[PDB]
């Protein structure tokens, strides 16, 4: 028995170009977005974001950086989507550009949100801004969402 569906996000934005994952053709196939992981049945969210994270583009971190939380609330369903946010730089891997995935680097001050989710501009802003914060959106299905939530943390 379990709930809250706990998965990472890792973006490799450094303070002058930044990393995003585009599919070729699947889920996404044209799409640039970060590499998200769900945290297997009993592993820590920073090593579902880092194992997942080198299965992304070949790239592996030796140390990602947390910025911040999102939340992910499903309408009629009690369960619920706790999202982590990775920012890494230091890599080891390649960007081995699979016939599934398909990374692009680009400038920190072109990155599409558009092109990846409806949450990415809400945790980007403050992610360019090397600030700790915390997001709580509701999804209508998986897409569409219905409300967000933003709140800056620092100190415990």
């Amino acid at each position: 028995m379990g709930a809250s569906r706990l998965y990472t996000l890792v973006l490799v934005l450094q303070p002058q170009r930044v990393l995003l994952g585009m599919k070729k053709r699947g889920f996404g196939a044209g799409r640039w977005n970060g590499f998200g992981g769900k945290v297997q049945e009993g592993e820590t969210i920073e090593d579902g974001a880092r194992r997942e994270l080198q299965e992304e583009s070949g790239l592996t971190v030796d140390a990602l950086h947390k910025v911040g939380q999102i939340v992910f609330e499903f309408v009629g369903e009690p369960e619920l989507m706790d999202v982590h946010v990775f920012c890494t730089d230091s890599i080891q891997g390649t960007p081995v550009e699979s016939d599934e995935m398909r990374p692009c680097w680009f400038q920190l001050d072109q990155i599409p949100f558009k092109d990846m989710w409806p949450d990415d501009s809400y945790w980007f802003p403050l992610l360019l801004q090397k600030k700790k914060f915390h997001g709580y959106f509701k999804f209508q299905g998986q897409d569409t969402i219905l409300d967000y939530t933003l709140r800056e943390v620092d100190t415990v």
